[PDB]
């Protein structure tokens, strides 16, 4: 049934985080994107926490906490669902809410709408979303003295988003809603995924 193959290539691919250890890091597949994160960029992290006093709600703050670069992966994906999404787009922000609120490796579908969305549509819409929102990041600039545009921010009731174009890669945060962290020193999660990663 055509139906059923459909939704048995959607449901394999959107619902099953796939990663798979390697000599540098780790493979990522997911929706049918394929991603090397690397472990570089992750112990400069730590050490640091003149970059220091420029995130000071990142490395100069007790509640700031660092997270492993498939966790920034993850949020950069959901980013990536959630830029354009500012049909059903019910399934697309659970989905993008799985990716950033959780580290699990399948989606549970809870409820049987939820799993009737699951299409070759959905699959490619999620797809173009997350292309699409890669090439923007592409586009930014380093930080700098001039003014030319090196984070996007993605805003939601439940949290907010801010990736941010270093010298080390993306620096992809965390923040509560209000950005309590930026006083105040307010919680914060955040994380660098190199370059390499998105190309």
């Amino acid at each position: 049934p055509k139906r059923e193959l459909e939704q048995g290539v959607a449901f394999s691919d959107l619902c099953n985080f796939l990663v798979t250890p390697t000599v540098q890091g780790w493979k990522v597949y997911w929706a049918g994107l394929e991603f090397d994160v690397n472990q570089k960029g992750i112990t400069l992290l730590n050490r640091l926490k003149m970059t220091r006093n420029l995130f000071p709600h990142l490395f100069k703050n007790q509640q700031s906490e660092v997270q492993t670069p498939i966790w920034a992966l993850r949020v950069i994906l959901a980013a990536g669902i959630l830029d354009q999404l500012m049909p059903l787009s019910g399934a697309l922000n659970l989905i993008a809410d799985w990716l950033l609120t959780t580290s699990t490796n399948h989606f549970n579908m809870r409820t049987q709408r939820v799993k009737d969305q699951l299409s070759m549509r959905m699959l490619s819409l999620i797809r173009s979303n997350i292309i699409n929102f890669i090439n923007k990041l592409e586009t930014l600039h380093v930080v700098n003295y001039k003014g030319l545009l090196s984070s996007v921010e993605i805003g939601t009731p439940s949290y907010a988003i801010i990736i941010t174009r270093t010298n080390m890669g993306y620096l992809v945060e965390v923040q509560e809603p209000d950005k309590s962290a930026m006083r105040h020193p307010g919680p914060v999660k955040f994380s660098l995924l190199h370059e390499s990663t998105l190309k």
